[PDB]
């Protein structure tokens, strides 16, 4: 479709734009009021901030830079930041502000208050198969968009698609994402998720998204991964056999689409063919699918969560509360002169 072609390039154009002029150092700390931690991890957490002149919500992502060079994520951080100032499409999170200090990073990003995937998810119980298929096609378009960029996403999972007010997804955690002209070699991501290449150590290429996007589906129309263990090592070894058992409610042509998207050959698996990301669009299980509809959110969710304003937070979990101390003298400055 030319229609298709001309959107992808246009895409690729702004995008570069900005990957080769990022902008920094757009706001600072004390202009805004800290309300809560919405989620913790071993460098950094993301709490609801107010914007103290505007009065607008954001959720703000702060990373110790002590910590990122000890965990080895330096070159990830960046990644992270620059991608996410330079892309632009109706799925992913916005990023609105970065900025650093003596000893933070911080990534000021739209606030999505309906909450993660994972929470629905869990509350349910598994989604229908068109309930399912809403938020895949959603995925399937925004892989198409990054991929054209030469993106690679590799932390497809519930916890990282959030909803928003209108149902629709919004993909947040950029922390693995990068750009790629071939293929790339690192260990990341989470392991029910991860492909046979990665497990492998392979040099391994956007066919890993694919992979990952096949286990996200029977997750969401089933309940629970397709392979599950109570350690990495056992959930490994079931990935690279070529064995996934189906419930008996899945339909045909979802059998089938999974069967080509978790293919262990990466060179037969769906997304990877030489028509790319049409064979997945085309597939009979997406045979209602309304992909321009989609794309311009015209088509009714099948469900809208529950709260009660921008500022609300109940579609979030508990933590400890903890400070953000700024130390007195500059840590790691060398290393994030980029960021
Ligand atoms: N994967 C988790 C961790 O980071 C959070 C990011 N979002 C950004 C938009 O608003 C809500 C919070 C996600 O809940």
């Amino acid at each position: 479709q030319e229609s298709v072609k001309e959107f992808l390039a246009k895409a690729k154009e702004e995008f570069l734009k900005k990957w080769e002029s990022p902008s920094q150092n757009t706001a600072q700390l004390d202009h805004f009021d800290r309300i809560k931690t919405l989620g913790t991890g071993s460098f950094g957490r993301v709490m609801l901030v107010k914007h103290k002149e505007t009065g607008n919500h954001y959720a703000m992502k702060i990373l110790d830079k002590q910590k990122v060079v000890k965990l080895k994520q330096i070159e990830h951080t960046l990644n992270e930041k620059r991608i996410l100032q330079a892309v632009n499409f109706p799925f992913l999170v916005k990023l609105e502000f970065s900025f650093k200090d003596n000893s933070n990073l911080y990534m000021v990003m739209e606030y999505v208050p309906g909450g993660e995937m994972f929470s629905h998810l869990r509350r349910i119980g598994r989604f229908s198969e068109p309930h399912a298929r809403f938020y895949a096609a959603q995925i399937v378009l925004t892989f198409e968009y990054l991929h054209s960029l030469d993106l690679i996403y590799r932390d497809l999972k519930p916890e990282n698609l959030l909803i928003d007010q209108q149902g629709y997804i919004q993909v947040t955690d950029f922390g693995f994402a990068k750009r790629v002209k071939g293929r790339t070699w690192t260990l990341c991501g989470t392991p029910e998720y991860l492909a046979p290449e990665i497990i492998l150590s392979k040099g391994y290429n956007k066919a890993v998204d694919w992979w990952a996007l096949g286990v996200l589906i029977y997750e969401m129309a089933a309940g629970y991964p397709p392979f599950f263990a109570d350690q990495p090592i056992q959930i490994y070894e079931k990935i690279v056999s070529g064995k996934v058992r189906f419930p008996s409610h899945f339909s045909s042509d979802l059998k089938d689409l999974l069967r080509n998207l978790l293919q262990v050959d990466l060179t037969k698996r769906f997304g990877n063919l030489k028509n790319g990301v049409n064979d997945i669009k085309n597939h009979k299980w997406f045979a209602t699918t309304d992909w321009i509809a989609i794309y311009q959110r015209k088509v009714e969710a099948p469900f809208i969560p529950k709260f009660k304003g921008p500022g609300d937070t109940s579609n979030f979990d508990d933590y400890e509360e903890e400070e953000i101390r700024v130390s007195i003298n500059e840590k790691c400055g060398k290393e994030f002169t980029e960021f």
